[PDB]
């Protein structure tokens, strides 16, 4: 008897949440043998996106499904999640505003603006689709053949120190090879706690990756949230793994600035 790994299905064919599923607590959480606080976000503060789609249309390796992935997610976030389209940018490379193409100095400037004045109980979400490597882990701009990669270090300095205790960044990647890609501490899988540091931000910063066209991890993500909106963490992993099953050669991961209880509500 396994509630953890075994969990029930519902009237949906899905995994049940727990029973009884608590919020995020709004208190100061601290880890044991440590001073290293850290707050959940109660998302009760201002939402903004930045959602980016990279086709490299017209080069040796044009993708095919990465900029309809962002667009998923825009339509996704700003019609169910109360992510207002003037509290979004976008950056895809088909579409004719210079602005919004997802070179690497746009890319970086927007990082910076996603998370610029950012306030306890805010709501960030990033999402990209594009090339991912490992070299590291690291992100292509359309423009990387001459700017060169985003490496995970700098990702992580631009998009997670500066954050305040209790803002959330909740990242989701559909890239290859994108498992470490924000430095984050803890990692979590369908099974458990797959790592964490052997003894950090007080910012609440969760992501989602996948491990082995369209955006497996966008994909799942959307359809899980929209038939079933009432997820924990760990049931939000095991229905999204649930759909990826069979059609995708993909499993998804869960990683952490802090320590999760997986049994908490997933909220944005
Ligand atoms: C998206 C766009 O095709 C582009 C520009 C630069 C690199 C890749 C793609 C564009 C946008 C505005 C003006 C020119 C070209």
């Amino acid at each position: 008897s396994n509630g953890y790994n075994n969990p029930n299905v519902n009237a949906s064919n899905m995994y049940g949440p727990p029973q009884n599923m608590s919020l995020p607590p709004p208190q100061t959480q601290t880890i044991q043998g440590t001073d290293q606080p850290y707050q959940y976000s109660q998302c009760t503060g201002r939402r903004k996106a930045l959602i980016i789609g990279i086709n490299y249309i017209g080069s040796k390796n044009q993708l095919r499904g990465c900029i309809n992935d962002a667009h998923n997610i825009f339509n996704f976030l700003t019609n169910g999640y109360g992510y207002s389209s003037d509290d979004i940018v976008i950056l895809t490379d088909d579409q004719n505003d210079l602005v919004r193409v997802p070179t690497r100095a746009n890319m970086i400037r927007a990082m910076q603006w996603l998370v610029k004045d950012a306030q306890p109980n805010d709501s960030l979400f990033l999402h990209y689709s594009g090339h991912g490597g490992q070299t590291d882990d690291v992100i292509y701009p359309v423009d990387f053949e001459t700017q060169g990669p985003i490496i995970d270090d700098e990702m992580h300095d631009i998009m997670v120190k500066p954050l305040q205790q209790g803002v959330r960044l909740t990242a989701l990647f559909d890239s290859c090879h994108s498992g470490t890609v924000l430095d984050l501490p803890y990692t979590y899988s369908t099974k458990g706690i797959i790592k964490e540091p052997n003894i950090f931000s007080a910012a609440d910063v969760v992501m989602l990756s996948g491990s082995k066209n369209t955006g497996a991890m966008s994909h799942a993500f959307i359809k899980v949230m929209t038939l079933q909106p009432q997820q924990s963490y760990l049931s939000l992993l095991q229905n999204m793994r649930k759909e990826l099953a069979g059609k995708y050669s993909q499993k998804p991961q869960l990683s952490s600035s802090h320590p999760i209880d997986v049994n908490l509500q997933f909220i944005m």
